[PDB]
DNA sequence: TGGCGGCGGTTGGGGCTCGGCGCTCGCTCGCTCGCTGGGCG
């Protein structure tokens, strides 16, 4: 985003049956046509990195909550 | 000259019905916004 002045916030917490978060990002510096990209990248660096190639089995293991269900 | 007993209709009420309007889920597709690749040569 080439702004690291952001506000965030990062939340760990435990669901049904997995572990899971909520963090939050500021949209400044990235409009909302843009995340979808920007998280396909990050999705992209993290593996082969901090899990070495492996990849995680639970679906929805990194996205963004949409407004409507689908 | 005399009265005491049952049978077809109801006729609104509980119920099925077809419609309206109202909402709530899948699909979409011109647009956008990057990422990168022969070629410059």
């Amino acid at each position: 985003s080439k702004a690291p002045e952001a506000l965030f916030f990062v939340q760990f917490e435990k669901g049904e049956s997995y572990f899971h978060m909520h963090v939050l990002v500021e949209t400044t510096g990235v409009k909302s046509m843009v995340l979808g990209r920007f998280l396909s990248q990050i999705r992209e660096k993290l593996i082969q990195r901090i899990y070495r190639g492996i990849e995680p089995t639970l679906p929805n293991w990194f996205a963004v909550t949409k407004t409507r269900n689908g």
